[PDB]
């Protein structure tokens, strides 16, 4: 997974 949105 490439994040929810902001990491």
């Amino acid at each position: 997974r490439a994040c929810r949105f902001f990491c």
